[PDB]
């Protein structure tokens, strides 16, 4: 791993030391270099640790004067990479580019060094083990570092721009994957000035990504809005206002399957949501939402509520049966029992329950007939993790459907215990209405920070509560096991004492007391310590920790709410049949423009 | 709508393209223009999409050199607006003003273009569909944009300043309705220098608004205090202090009905409250309040409290009657009943109740005899929405009066159920005392932010509570319907279980337990989840959301409290007879000034 990378770099620094020819290279001891060049029997194709030549050493330590004499030593040395593992294709041209010495690059080009040298090393790959990704070809090394004349010399001496590598990246691909510099935009415009016609913009990678969609999914918006200015068009300027229009053929990608906008919203980096505030893209989603999205979304929520109330009233009128067995037992309350199947359907009230049950059991299966093909499309963790896409809301409803399917099988076998799996689905179905709270302005931003705060702090409080409840519960169970439970019904055995301490921790039950009789001695001294450590420190610090997290993450939840309505917007028009979805934008075919779609916008300024 | 405005602007840009004469106009292809002007059979009164001429195109695209030759083409083209819908009166003078080209305006005036061209288009109106309102006449277009020599040329060649339009606005009206510029004040002083005598300041609009009241209701206080400096008068300066006085005839408007101050406080924009902190207006309302308003307001509140306690003690001694019917029913408590009318008045204690009831029923009608004429004066939403004017306080008291009138009709018919409408009026009458809490310093600012916070967050919490209570209440009702309600009186049927879960959500009732008998199994596991999701997450996040809203809106509620005492001040002296309201200010008729009223103020500075 990293340690293996350490050991080889330690190993190289003694191969550079033992050879005096190689040592005088890095030390610029050109007198001894003249002495060894006066010698003939000295080998010149010597190697260090990793396939080395002296030219790599001279390029690393920037002693060009020795590198001059190394050409008349052997001119063939400039046409050779290394041979060992991490630097398997690296030539001295790459080091000369990365050290910015125009004269030495000119001298290497004078010896006819191969411009198209392909260097695919271990360090030359996008990796968290690595720190720097500069592409693969020396054009990429020239463009990333910000030189301008060296790439002119390369284009002068070949250097085909349409050059692919591992992962199928281009020069314009790797220019996007950089920290922000003005030099990146300048070199982008410079290379676009040289290459002209197909176009370079159409080629994807091995992942199938155009550079426009690459810049979209990464989110260098400075490059993005500069790139779109080649496609804008002003209309007319008069007074302080200005009419203009944009092309949206590249933005929509209607005929394709992988749309641009869905690819943007299905990202992993945090900065990808920031690109949505650009002006030609914000107006499209706003015009789409405020015309079609809100009415199409407000309607079916009422249908879902109408489904849930019918499910609830089906769950109410459950067939019961009087208990035939005599109970005859203290600490026992059994008065009813479950009716069998063959007695369950006689009345007209029974006949109502058939169509009550049938609507629920047919609403169960359409949940699985809606998103199970969406499971195999995107990744599994790429379907559950995204809070923007509504992560846990999709996983709770499929469990609701699984439970309501399981109880129908349970009814057919006359299996007892019907109530127990039914109650989980009953409590989760009304929690499932929370998904529809997104499309409301006053309610939407509120219901996501609670989801944040559960996985932020509820476990933190929960582990600490569970470790502190146990010894107190054990102590209260020990200190009453010589007593009558008829007078103190709490703390009778261990498991109900555990629940009693849990209820008393949350200040729900009152403190137990029987003033007619006597109490044990140390109960009074062990209870007050639990009281002052539980009610005064735990919940109050929980409130105090909640208050700061609400205050500091108040800004991100504001922008994050409008960041997820567009996911619902692109989701709804993806699954509904598009005769209810006419095309947004202007069809310019009625004006002789031809097969392109546009959006008009004006802007007052100054 | 907006899309209709899109389609016409798209349509115009092909009519400009198809005509080569019109295309060479916008492209300044003056060689082909010389070719077509050498032609005679080519039409010169050609039209584009919307009543167009080539001069509009030349003025839009600022190619004056073609517009020179267009005059010798046809000089009559400079005297023609368009004919279609949105630009129905627009002439090239307006575009020439809005593009600021003095030579082209001079050339159009050389052809005798009509200065008083009236352009009333669709876009030329105050509308949220529009973005820019620049008045109607070319004087307004000159004044809004900030030119100075062009309006001198217009006044040189006519351009009557007293010019009305749609909505009856003047130049000084539309200068107020602008974003803040020093140029607005400069052009205001410039036009005031030209026009001098009646005066221009006296004319209203069709709404009946002087420009002074317009600037008051809008609140460009930079223009306001600059405008009042023409009416101030310094008295004497000696040392670091300075005596002066102001005229208040325009501010008071005593003889009129629509007063300036009430028109200011009955606004809709948020910035209109800011004008109250100006120095000649703050001293007037402070001198008025601290002398007359507070004593006149503190007195009748005690009378209202004395009314309410008499109403309460009338509600206590209600005529009862022993129940004649034998109850004989478990789960039933009926021991008293209602006395009839003919038995209700025999005693002297009954005789006290007549004059107890009569004061209440005559205090009922004077509420309707106080503000029902104020309903038809201002708008209905303009009477209920303003929290400054006390919105819901007026609507609760009229319901109180309606209920106390309805119960008197109910008593005359011996109708049962008298207590039920009585209790609503009983609980609302003591809530109605909250209106009088405005005039106290330590109490006033506190009682308005609660009104803010109800409609801010109580509904947000209420929807979320109502959606989460239902499934838990249904689950607790299902899990006990095989049991004895004699041992657990909660959760017997559905509707009392719904209320029991509501009380247990607010931690009012303790958790139910009967240690002598056994519990169902899954009750213990379903209760703790509701406990940790209800008592630990809902109310605590409600507190945390309350704490930030109290902190961030703490500043606006401070200034807003003194913003509403002046509404009470102008309200009280509007309805009381003015022999208890002598005139504020100084009557300068005793000093030979003559029929004007003044206020003295001094100012220490430096």
């Amino acid at each position: 791993w990293e340690q293996y990378r350490d050991r080889v770099n330690m190993l190289q620094q003694e191969r550079i030391r033992d050879s005096p020819l190689l040592q005088a290279a890095k030390e610029n001891d050109l007198r001894l270099l003249k002495i060894l060049l006066l010698n003939q029997s000295c080998d010149f194709q010597q190697r260090g640790a990793v396939g080395e030549t002296a030219l790599h050493v001279a390029a690393l330590y920037d002693n060009l004067e020795a590198a001059t004499l190394l050409m008349e030593a052997a001119p063939e040395l400039a046409k050779e990479p290394a041979l060992c593992e991490p630097f398997v294709g690296q030539t001295a041209l790459h080091i000369a580019v990365m050290n910015q010495n125009l004269n030495l690059v000119r001298a290497l080009l004078a010896r006819g060094a191969s411009v198209s040298a392909r260097a695919t090393g271990a360090a030359f790959r996008r990796s968290p083990h690595n720190l720097i990704y500069y592409g693969e070809h020396p054009l990429s090394f020239a463009a990333c570092v910000g030189s301008e004349e060296i790439v002119r010399l390369l284009i002068e001496h070949g250097a085909d721009i349409r050059a692919q590598d591992s992962l199928g990246n281009t020069v314009l691909h790797i220019l996007i994957l950089q920290p922000n510099k003005t030099f990146a935009c300048q070199m982008y415009n410079l290379l676009l000035s040289y290459d002209e016609h197909q176009s370079l913009e159409l080629v994807p990678n091995h992942q199938g990504l155009t550079p426009f969609k690459l810049a979209g999914v990464e989110g260098n918006t400075v490059m993005f809005q500069h790139l779109m200015q080649k496609r804008k068009h002003v209309q007319w300027t008069c007074g302080p206002l200005t009419s203009t229009l944009y092309d949206l053929t590249e933005i929509d990608s209607w005929g394709e399957e992988l749309s641009f906008l869905e690819l943007v919203v299905s990202s992993k980096k945090r900065e990808a949501r920031q690109i949505l505030e650009q002006t030609p893209v914000k107006e499209l989603v706003s015009f789409k939402w405020k015309k079609y999205g809100r009415p199409y979304f407000c309607v079916l929520a009422s249908l879902y509520i109408l489904y849930m109330i019918c499910f609830t009233t089906c769950c109410i009128y459950r067939p019961l049966k009087l208990r035939d067995d005599n109970r005859t037992d203290p600490r026992d309350i059994t008065i009813l029992q479950q009716k069998l199947l063959q007695e369950a359907y006689v009345t007209h009230q029974d006949n109502i329950r058939l169509v009550g049950e049938l609507v629920t059991v047919t609403g169960a299966v359409i949940i699985l007939l809606l998103e199970i093909p969406d499971i195999f499309r995107v990744g599994a963790s790429r379907y559950f993790g995204q809070t923007i896409l509504g992560g846990p809301f999709h996983v709770i409803i499929i469990t609701y459907a699984s439970l309501v399917l399981l109880t129908m099988v349970m009814r057919l076998t006359n299996m007892n215990g019907e109530v127990v799996p039914l109650s989980f689905a009953l409590v989760l179905g009304w929690c499932s209405v929370m998904y529809f709270a997104r499309g409301f302005q006053m309610l939407g931003p509120f219901t996501i920070m609670i989801q944040k705060m559960i996985f932020g702090d509820l476990m933190r409080f929960c582990w600490l509560m569970a470790v502190v409840i146990l010894g107190f519960a054990s102590a209260f169970h020990i200190t009453f096991q010589t007593e009558d439970p008829n007078n103190l019904g709490e703390f009778s055995d261990y498991p109900t004492a555990l629940f009693s301490t849990f209820e008393l921790f949350l200040t729900i039950i009152d403190g137990p007391a029987n003033y007619s009789v006597d109490l044990p001695f140390m109960y009074c001294i062990t209870y007050a310590a639990f009281a002052i450590i539980a009610t005064l420190l735990m919940l109050n610090l929980f409130i105090a920790m909640m208050g700061d997290t609400h205050w500091r993450v108040a800004q991100e939840r504001d922008e994050l709410w409008r960041a997820q309505v567009v996911a619902t917007t692109v989701m709804l028009e993806r699954k509904m049949p598009r005769f209810l979805w006419p095309r947004s934008g202007i069809c310019g075919y009625e004006y002789g423009l031809g097969d392109r779609w546009f959006l008009r916008v004006e802007n007052h300024h100054d």
